[PDB]
């Protein structure tokens, strides 16, 4: 809905930065709304789900285990792992791992994660494999999050981003199994409360991850729909901004709500 737009172009004056936004039919692919769709911005956390994608791959190609156990140490931990910092001694499974890293955004487990597939190299490439020649990660955390202006490193656009997630979600990409524990995991949340969520009916259903970084970078990435069925993705992600985290996170949220309003 064209109102929508109203509120993505408000955002962008209120936040005094530039704002990507793009609304998909899930179930026929079809673009209902988008604004900015083919400019970069930085990817920051909602890589994680990526991430955690191509790891299910592997798992169902009897590559990984989600039961198999991953030790590390001090020398891992880097800055943000709420989860990962409380586990040195005993280790976590893959499937804690992708649990911790989707759910609370854990920057130790994500790069725990990272090395169990290759690395951003061999992330980015399942993603070229799987058609989206666009989005690349190319550092580990925290550097991925730097959003270094015009910096093409670790950054995806809001229309490559939408149609990547949509084929995880409903593609044949993945098992169903591991397409629902991947939907699983993203309907989990300790740390997306204040974006899209905020605006949400109870009833509704929304799998999703959000994304924070330097220079005002912030974003999110959702399943969402009414009565809890997923029917749109909508991704949106904002770079260049000065204002405060609450104040970013209020205009996504109001994206959020107009998106609801003209349902
Ligand atoms: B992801 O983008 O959520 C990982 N984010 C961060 O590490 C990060 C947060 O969120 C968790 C503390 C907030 C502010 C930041 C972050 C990274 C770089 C600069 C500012
Ligand atoms: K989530």
């Amino acid at each position: 809905h064209p109102e929508t737009l109203v509120k993505v172009k408000d955002a962008e004056d209120q936040l005094g930065a530039r704002v990507g936004y793009i609304e998909l039919d899930l179930n026929s692919g079809k673009i209902l709304e988008s604004f900015r769709p083919e400019e970069r911005f930085p990817m920051m956390s909602t890589f994680k789900v990526l991430l955690c994608g191509a790891v299910l791959s592997r798992v169902d190609a009897g590559q990984e285990q989600l039961g198999r156990r991953i030790h590390y140490s001090q020398n891992d931990l880097v800055e943000y792992s709420p989860v990962t910092e409380k586990h040195l001694t005993d280790g976590m499974t893959v499937r804690e791992l992708c649990s911790a890293a989707i759910t609370m955004s854990d920057n130790t487990a994500a790069n725990l994660l990272l090395t169990t597939i290759g690395g951003p190299k061999e992330l980015t490439a399942f993603l070229h494999n799987m058609g989206d020649h666009v989005t690349r990660l190319d550092r580990w955390e925290p550097e991925l999050n730097e959003a270094i202006p015009n910096d093409e490193r670790d950054t995806t656009t809001p229309a490559a981003m939408a149609t990547t997630l949509r084929k995880l979600l409903t593609g044949e990409l993945l098992t169903l199994a591991s397409r629902q524990q991947l939907i699983d995991w993203m309907e989990a949340d300790k740390v997306a409360g204040p974006l899209l969520r905020s605006a949400l009916p109870a009833g509704w259903f929304i799998a999703d991850k959000s994304g924070a970084g330097e220079r005002g970078s912030r974003g999110i990435i959702a399943a969402l729909g009414p009565d809890g069925k997923p029917s749109r993705i909508v991704v949106i992600y904002t770079t260049g901004s000065q204002a405060t985290m609450d104040e970013r996170n209020r205009q996504i949220a109001e994206i959020g709500a107009s998106l609801i309003k003209h349902w």
